């Protein structure tokens, strides 16, 4: 022994209780828990727009060339990356792809101007499109065109419109809600989504995407659906008719594909700086509008391309206010997955460098982005799909890398439509797809949960299932459920332990761990490592009997029969312990005269009125039996709501506490020993 | 001091390992968990028919004398109480009372035959007539009265025969519900609905059959409910037109509610063997027929009663097995709805003496009832609504008193019909309301639990808001799951506190809580009283720095602007712990030299893969600071998973464990002195 030598009394609790005294719990009583606002403080108004507004610290506090040189790189590489990515998205929206470069700028802009984030190239996200189909098939009709009176041989354009229309509506909803969701100060929200929780939901959206490429990869129309079995329907639709359909849809997509792979491996071999510092693929819109306009073989296929793109802007407008009574439930699912993505990839980015990200500041920084695209004539967008990750690569640190992307994409829109006017739905399909395999690869934390926990593979995997069969927001929403009652199990189902001595000292751990450990006579240690709510309760009494092998019943009964067998031949006036009836004959069983019972709650948390109940019968139980007990961690909640519960007549009850483990087995030895007589 | 002397040395983990080994864990390997059954054991076979059939200990053991009485006087009891009880469901089922008897009378046999319970008197529950009305009007017409050819003046017998049948198949799935989930073993489900759902669905349960029983006080037709307000459009609808409809119901209703009050009066001030040793109510029964027929006050008002009551039993039949496809949710739904009813009221009197019940055994014998009932044409029943309550206080010993009780109903209802069968819709209702009165009295724990926590406020309230206005159904789950999230809010809202020392001890409580205890230089004590699963987890770390005071980047950035405002005038070959960078000048700001963390584990039940992170991040970012990080409670679980988890490069994070809150205390103590160089 080098220290920690202790020689103090014994403290069961009352000793503890008469040794001390309450010091005041002075709290901030009614009216004062406001005087800080109501007044123009400049201090409070100051720290308020800080909070709401991030760039008062960006102008002010900027860099001249490390900061000029990663927002140039990170904005020119995130646009290129996102641009084709955009038409992805607009085209599974079955929209024309203006309204996706409308995502691509404006919320871009809007959140430039809202949002404490740095590393995150904020646009569009696949599922959103998803949905979007879904109600342009669902509430919108699909085959049945209303002639208006010129009737094209496709005169879907006022059903395009139509579908236009309903996202507008289902954007601008959503986007209230998110505002409205932030000035609640939602930071609970955000965590209640676990890490596993985001990359299983990850891996789904990527298995969608990739679903939905494969359809638009070769040009099957089919119905599209958002419900059981929805992307199998898909899918099986896409394959019953894919023969013989389209072979320039395949080949132009593999050789792209190849491209892609071709610079993967130049730019993954080495990290130079003439060719290109960071890892493009505008090179693959080059040759793919080359092979169409000038080896032209689109004729040579008949092959069809992404058609016309509307050159110009647009003014305000707002939605139809008659119209939102039906589109409610779809609009809130959208609103709830929409923060839940983007809050998910937000925290995900905030927790990697020096630097904090509020949530509920990037909540109405969404909201508001959302709301302004309806009003703005454009659907709202998310935190990203994959491109954040390139964007944390692309080192862009501060926010002005996002704006200046989004302003090169809107100059290359408005000066130029031609050059790229004609491209078919494949090359975007692939470059979607390249992208998909770069955030999925990683995707194999199965293994890693697999050696770390049975329970992360539970809650991965429900997550996954329910995620892609089900709806998206159903899945998520079920995962959540899930993921909470996980924890409930892992509370349900504690590790009872009976703990031993360690010789000579006052430690004491499990017997059945190691050797060395040794018991002590007459008195038995039982420690729970979970608290003991209501569910939680009875069977712990059950494993209570089971481990520590003292079935009291069977005790009483055993005594009952051994003498039938032996026969042939003021206030709480009332003890809360019984004697032993046996009038030591010789007929008694085999069992240990253990006299005392221990049971540890140094681990417990909490408690409740269930477990006040099963408690006070346990005890009452053993001393009629002739068992003492004793607790053991008399600290504050548990004797708090024990008496807080009718449990105390102000017994020996105090008595049976104690504050130590130890101080409870000194203090059962001392009983005995007394009882020695 | 007059025990409890230690000297042991400092433990902090190695010294425990290197002190320890582990000694074998030896499991059941593969193959040997079912060597038991599969051959010809009486023994195996014998319990198992025990735990199917208790019947087997109650001829063999029986009584002579008060067994007999007992179950005499309690099976009259609750037979006369049940009767009319019987009645009313029936009417509210819109059934002729037969069907009501049919179920008073075979799956009370079919429990008798099948149940562990003892003191119960199994019988139909309300709200199930209340669902079963809402599928006669939801799944089957009202107001459709197709002609059959005699179109009577109400030809709804056709119709009052499909609302029999499609009670019959939804008894009937039910039944098998039950059945399928019994020999699934469900003990879990029981227990996961706590005393306080009890409590408050029972009180729901009751002010819904008040309401229904106020409507079928005086006969106002209106329209049956089960969605939003429910019960509240059931109320207005009979409100809207009350007036002027029926006197003498009101009357007589009045007038038999003053008889049982002064019943209640007369058994309640004495409890005499001669008049009656239990209190009844049949001379309410035998004055209402008075009245209605020697007195003869229905063509006095022409009021109307009970109607024909088809005199005789019916043979066995079974449903139409091609329906069940549309009526697979409500069927569902009521199933579980049944379940979680009866084995509510099974435990809540299991839990009373020394007996013990286990659930899945009744699971199965409600279930067989259940069955049984829809192939004896006649609907499922419950536990009791109040009733089982009776045969508490009437001492219902063995479950004979059950069976004496439906076979003395069947004699009645056999050999006689006449005597009853000129009674109102009314008395039976007051029954009703005086046993509704009876059950819900004690139905006022709200100050109980307000003195006792909130949050047994609040799960009270919930329960009894969500089942009186959704659906019983929708009640009980949205009741269940905020439960569950009471739990997890009771985890994530801990009481963090902050240690102090008890002088010359090695006790540590919270300097708040006290003025005796004190504090140690440089060190700082954080208690958790909750786990750290993913969601209580980075509000955990802020508590930390909050209550602690010391923000470390607060301590970085100071440095930092004191530094700049003075500067005017080998495998893992890593430091686990940095120094101070400061080269002691006079800009410090105020700031004790705290240079130690200990954060208590003891009360930490588990961890998790995102609480893992976490704590790596704080460990690490501290020690770039150079501020030291100690953890006490070094025990099993946290050390397992933290080294399952990527934590550990065999560093002296190690070291950072301690078993005991004080060896660490005394750990840093001698780290600070040998530092002292």
């Amino acid at each position: 022994t080098q220290r920690y030598y202790v020689e103090r009394p014994i403290f069961s609790h009352p000793v503890l209780q008469e040794r001390l005294h309450k010091k005041d719990k002075i709290s901030e009583s009614i009216g004062d828990k406001l005087k800080q606002a109501f007044t123009c403080t400049p201090k409070k108004i100051r720290n308020i727009i800080y909070m709401f507004l991030p760039i008062t610290k960006w102008l002010p506090a900027y860099r001249f060339k490390e900061y000029v040189l990663g927002d140039i790189v990170s904005g020119i590489s995130t646009g290129v990356l996102q641009l084709p990515q955009g038409l992805a998205f607009a085209m599974l929206a079955a929209v024309p792809p203006v309204f996706g470069l409308y995502s691509s700028f404006y919320p871009v802009i809007m959140y430039c101007f809202f949002g404490t984030s740095r590393h995150i190239s904020i646009g569009p996200f696949a599922v959103i499109s998803l949905m979007i189909g879904g109600v342009a098939v669902r509430l919108v009709p699909d085959d049945i065109v209303i002639p208006g009176g010129v009737n094209a041989t496709n005169s879907t354009e006022a059903r395009d419109a139509l579908r236009v229309k309903v996202a507008m509506s289902v954007t601008l909803l959503t986007g209230i809600i998110q505002f409205c969701l932030g000035v609640c100060r939602f930071g609970f929200v955000a965590i209640y989504l676990t890490e596993p929780l985001v990359r299983g939901f990850t891996t789904a959206a990527a298995v969608h995407v990739f679903t939905s490429m494969l359809k638009y990869l070769f040009g099957v129309k089919t119905k599209r659906y958002s419900g059981i079995f929805s992307v199998v329907y898909s899918t099986v639709a896409v394959l019953q008719n894919v023969k013989n359909l389209n072979v320039c849809s395949l080949g132009v997509g593999l050789m792209v594909f190849g491209l892609l792979l071709g610079g993967k491996e130049f730019n993954e071999r080495f990290k130079e700086k003439l060719p290109a510092p960071i890892p493009l693929e505008f090179f693959a819109v080059v040759m793919g509008t080359g092979i169409s306009a000038g080896f032209s073989l689109h004729e040579s296929y008949n092959v069809d391309v992404v058609g016309t793109l509307p050159l110009g802007l647009l003014p305000p407008a707002n939605p139809d206010t008659s119209l939102f009574h039906l589109v409610y439930v779809d609009a809130i699912a959208i609103a709830i997955v929409g923060f839940s993505v983007t809050i998910s990839m937000a925290k995900t980015l905030a927790n990697k460098h020096g630097y904090q990200v509020d949530g509920n500041q990037e909540l109405i920084a969404l909201g508001l982005c959302n709301s302004t695209g309806s009003l703005f004539q454009t659907f709202a967008i998310s935190c990203s799909l994959s491109r954040s990750l390139v964007q944390e690569g692309t080192g862009g640190k501060t926010q002005l890398a996002g704006c200046l992307a989004s302003l090169m994409i809107l100059l290359v829109i408005l000066a130029t439509g031609f050059l790229f006017e004609s491209l078919p739905q494949a090359v975007l399909s692939a470059i979607v797809i390249v992208n998909l395999k770069g955030m999925f690869m990683q995707f194999s934390d199965l293994p890693f949960f697999w050696r770390t926990s049975k329970i992360e593979l539970t809650i991965w995997l429900t997550t996954f299932v329910s995620s892609l069969f089900l709806g998206l927001d159903y899945g998520l929403i079920t995962a959540v459920i899930i993921a909470l009652m996980t924890v409930i199990y892992r509370t349900q189902s504690p590790s009872y332990i009976v703990l031993g001595q360690l010789p000579d000292t006052d430690v004491y751990i499990d017997i059945d761990a190691y050797e060395e450990v040794k018991e002590v006579p007459g008195i038995k240690i039982f420690q729970i490592n979970a608290p003991i709510y209501y569910a939680n309760s009875d069977l712990y009494s059950s494993a209570l009997k089971r481990k520590t092998g003292v079935n009291p019943a069977f005790i009483l009964g055993a005594r009952r029969k051994a003498m039938k067998k032996y026969a042939k031949e003021k206030y709480p006036p009332i003890v809360t312990k019984s004697t032993l009836p046996e009038e030591l004959q010789r007929f008694m069983p085999p069992g240990d005269n253990v006299h005392t019972i221990i049971l540890d709650f140094t681990q417990v948390n909490f408690m409740d009125s269930v477990g006040v109940k099963t408690l006070a019968g346990i005890v009452k139980e053993y001393g009629d039996v002739g068992i003492y007990v004793y607790l053991a961690g008399c600290s504050a909640q548990v004797v708090s709501d024990l008496t807080q519960n009718q449990f105390f007549e102000n017994p020996a009850l105090l008595d049976l506490l104690f504050h130590s483990i130890h101080d409870a087995v000194l203090g059962s030895q001392v009983r005995e020993a007394l009882a020695e007589q």
